[PDB]
């Protein structure tokens, strides 16, 4: 059930597709980044076409839409990483088992590209290049996190196994989200850029 | 995609079904257990019907069936646990983030035993305040495996020059496997819960 805007993959199940500058899709992703990172230079934007990761993510989306009884469970967020982690994320997505983790032992995503653009996250490589993903994240129903969580808290400790979907730094005005399960986040675009 | 022999759950996403001694379904699990645990006695065997865990696991199985040549990717293995963990495993499955360090570590992941006698150790199936021990019977996507190492947080690569193309699982011994370790969510479906006593 591969999305229409994906380009043909000659019957393969993984491809990184470089976007054409000045076309609709590239302009949309560039604008999301330049909202907070207009001082940075974009070398390229690639679309991640990973059929298996997409399948597993879409199953978790359909389940969360049923569980929560509404369809507003997805946000587009940013994730900076080092060059040596890019092949793993492209093929396998995000892994909590692989910086501060003050809101719990999960994978962190930023609302603002400027946060992910810090050298501690998007570490410049031996050529000065920095790497940041644009990510579809199933944030669903969220609560404030805290140090040492291995899953989100329960919604009511009367039923300890009915969990929040994610945690955040601030519930009224979130700037980051943490997810604790595989296939709750789909890396959709990779931005390669310089300071 | 829910199996046609499951009980009708009437819109519900989750149910535990108590099996009847003398049914083939009960007897096969009883025999699999008693092969190595004939000193213990079974109280009851429950079929775990968890729609979401089943969906996510069957998607992973179809993907491993495509990726691997013509491999039998699935084994039926045992997992002992404490009573405090049973409600979470029934609803959410096996979380590597909650796993203990094993007395012989082949990596940081969830451990599954070939023999019920391994899982029947008090270290894993801790007796509760009523002297009941709990063991799951689990469908596990072992796939293509190699001998593990204590340092691992994912299975190792098949080829050191292609670090992202990974083994599916690791074992203690490739020639005579007695334990498997998996490192990803929805690679194991808790199928039956055995409640047993001395
Ligand atoms: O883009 C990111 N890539 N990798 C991260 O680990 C990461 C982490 C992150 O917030 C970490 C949080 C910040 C406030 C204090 C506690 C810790 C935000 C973005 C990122």
């Amino acid at each position: 059930n591969l999305p229409e805007h994906w380009t043909d993959m000659n019957h393969q199940l993984f491809c990184m597709v470089q976007l054409e500058p000045g076309q609709s899709e590239y302009n949309t992703i560039k604008d999301k980044f330049t909202r907070t990172c207009s001082s940075y230079a974009i070398e390229k934007i690639e679309r991640i076409q990973n059929a298996f990761l997409w399948q597993s993510y879409q199953v978790k989306k359909r389940q969360m839409d049923i569980k929560n009884d509404h369809k507003n469970n997805e946000r587009l967020l940013f994730h900076g990483t080092d060059a040596d982690s890019v092949p793993y994320v492209n093929q396998h997505g995000f892994n909590r088992s692989c910086n501060a983790v003050s809101y719990g032992k999960g994978t962190y995503f930023a609302v603002d590209a400027s946060y992910s653009a810090k050298d501690t996250y998007s570490k410049p490589d031996s050529n000065g290049r920095k790497h940041m993903y644009v990510v579809r994240v199933l944030t669903g129903v969220f609560t404030k996190g805290r140090a040492g969580l291995v899953t989100p808290p329960p919604k009511n400790p009367h039923n300890p196994t009915d969990l929040f979907d994610s945690v955040t730094n601030n519930t009224r005005s979130p700037k980051l989200f943490v997810v604790f399960f595989d296939n709750q986040a789909y890396p959709e675009y990779l931005i390669t850029f310089t300071a």
